[PDB]
């Protein structure tokens, strides 16, 4: 099975210049809960974001040049990326948005963070037809003084 998890901003913004804005280490927190001892696909552009392999998963980048780190897996392809991963319950799909993009019409389930911030952006997660989703569990959360912004957190299972 696989899973794309993201945190979008207000209009889908998920990223400026490469990074993240925000600072919502309840998300960050939510983010490693259900990445954790399973495999994490993404971009190399995310790679270059987030700086450092993520422990406790297997890390695989995406990128049509070869690697530069052993640390990681490097796969050329979406169907390489998959292959890489064996034979696992649940692979999870970390971004950016050219990634999410590729993978979106193989998923089965979205992990997504609903965040009230106004932020520019030049990355968005793509448009999905909601009609094709339900929404199984839905958990909102006020701003509170390690979180400056509302958040709600879902999870979405292809009908
Ligand atoms: N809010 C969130 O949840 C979230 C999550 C993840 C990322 N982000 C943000 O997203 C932004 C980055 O997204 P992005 O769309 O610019 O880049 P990306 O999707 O992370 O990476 C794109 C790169 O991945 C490689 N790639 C993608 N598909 C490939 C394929 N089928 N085969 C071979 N290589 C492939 C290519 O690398 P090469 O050019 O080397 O070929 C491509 O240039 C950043 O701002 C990041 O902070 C946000
Ligand atoms: N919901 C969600 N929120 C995000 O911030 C997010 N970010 C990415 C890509 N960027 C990043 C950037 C940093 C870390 C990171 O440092 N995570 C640590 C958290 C450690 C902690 O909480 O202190 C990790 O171990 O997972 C992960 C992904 C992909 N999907 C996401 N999905
Ligand atoms: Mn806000």
């Amino acid at each position: 099975m696989i899973s794309l998890i993201a945190a979008l901003a207000v209009d889908r913004v998920i990223g400026m210049e490469n990074a993240m804005p925000w600072n919502l280490p309840a998300d960050l927190a939510w983010f490693k809960r259900n990445t954790l001892d399973k495999p994490v696909i993404m971009g190399r552009h995310t790679w270059e974001s987030i700086g450092r392999p993520l422990p406790g998963r297997k890390n695989i980048i995406l990128s049509s040049q070869p690697g530069t780190d052993d640390r990681v897996t490097w796969v050329k392809s979406v169907d390489e990326a998959i292959a890489a991963c064996g034979d696992v319950p649940e692979i999870m799909v970390i971004g950016g948005g050219r990634v999410y993009e590729q993978f979106l019409p193989k998923a089965q389930k979205l992990y997504l963070t609903h965040i009230d911030a106004e932020v520019e952006g030049d990355t968005h997660f793509p448009d999905y037809e909601p009609d094709d989703w339900e929404s199984v569990f839905s958990e909102f959360h006020d701003a509170d003084a390690q979180n400056s912004h509302s958040y709600c957190f879902e999870i979405l299972e292809r009908r």
